């Protein structure tokens, strides 16, 4: 049954709730992003008014191929009219289409429901400046003061440079970056960039990425493996054995890999500086684990709230277990102490 967290009290509304039969009183489903755990449960056969981003809309028709009459895309930045209540769609600097949702209920509350997001100063100048929120279903992903990673620029700087080293030492190089789900796609494109290369990937994956509005995207990816030096190929594969299997299959073109598999965090963070990453090396082979992150980080987690001083939060992420449920609580009353809210 579908959790109390998923529900927009004082609406007919759920968020990201595919996966729990027809939800009772629900009169518009709403997706925050295209990732697996918020989609599930979508598909061809769905009947009920989904509600979301132009690119959340065009991975719903062409990857699940959820008919276009139920899907029911909103601009950004704009007050739209829905089911008699005015919802707004903010930019959640999560994956390409993620969005926030404000919900303006009839009796005066109003709601933000952040769905995946990396909090962001840039959040503090946009509609969100001109009203109070009551309530903040917020994701405390890394809730927790042991997440701390760098910016998303001083990953992808090391990146490129990585790259851009290897393959002019040794033009024989190829590099390789992990995927499985759409998001982090700067990593990839970034580095084919520097080395005047497409990327290529499978055709599911171009299809993928081809729903995206990526500006330039023609010119930037590709299927012909061929006359590519950046592979995508599924986070699955980055390991020695994937890699070595995948640099049989290239004929003689290439004798070094040189990988990426672009994690969320691991604890190596807690003592490692960017600047001091090092790979896992076997013969020809290495792999790079860089801690690029498309969730809040502790502390800009907290900033957002200290600055949104919302009256309640509800926790969307880590609800499972009492003890991380406890430790969510005592850091609100912490932040909410400190501020004065
Ligand atoms: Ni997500």
């Amino acid at each position: 049954t579908c959790p109390f967290y998923k529900k927009i009290p004082g609406t007919g509304f759920t968020v990201d709730a595919f996966q729990y039969g027809v939800v009772e009183g629900c009169t518009a489903y709403f997706l925050t992003h295209f990732h697996s755990d918020h989609y599930a449960g979508l598909s061809k056969h769905f009947t009920f008014p989904v509600y979301c981003s132009e690119i959340t809309g065009n991975l719903l028709k062409n990857k699940l191929h959820v008919q276009e009459q139920y899907i029911h895309p909103l601009p950004l930045d704009t007050e739209c009219i829905v089911n008699g209540v005015k919802v707004v769609l903010l930019d959640a600097n999560h994956c390409p289409g993620a969005v926030m949702i404000l919900f303006y209920l009839p009796n005066g509350t109003v709601i933000l429901h952040t769905g995946d997001f990396r909090a962001d100063p840039s959040m503090e100048r946009s509609l969100l400046a001109d009203q109070k929120v009551h309530m903040l279903y917020l994701d405390t992903t890394y809730c927790s003061p042991e997440y701390t990673f760098p910016s998303q620029q001083e990953v992808i700087r090391f990146a490129i440079n990585t790259a851009f080293e290897a393959v002019t030492l040794n033009p024989h190089a190829l590099v390789v970056c992990g995927t499985y789900s759409i998001g982090k796609e700067k990593v990839f494109l970034a580095i084919a960039d520097v080395l005047g290369s497409k990327v290529g990937m499978s055709q599911e994956k171009y299809k993928t990425l081809q729903c995206l509005n990526i500006p330039e995207i023609n010119s930037l990816i590709t299927t012909d493996m061929c006359s590519s030096l950046v592979h995508l190929l599924p986070m699955m594969q980055i390991n020695f054995k994937g890699l070595q299997s995948h640099l049989k299959k290239c004929g003689g073109k290439y004798n070094q890999i040189l990988a990426f598999r672009p994690t969320g965090w691991t604890h190596s963070n807690k003592f490692t500086r960017i600047a001091d990453v090092i790979p896992q090396t076997k013969g020809n082979i290495s792999i790079y684990g860089i801690p690029y992150s498309e969730h809040s980080s502790y502390l800009e987690m907290k900033r957002f709230v200290q600055w949104l001083k919302p009256q309640k939060i509800i926790p969307t992420v880590n609800v499972g277990t009492w003890k991380s449920r406890s430790t969510m609580e005592k850091y609100f009353r912490e932040w909410k102490l400190e501020a004065g809210y």
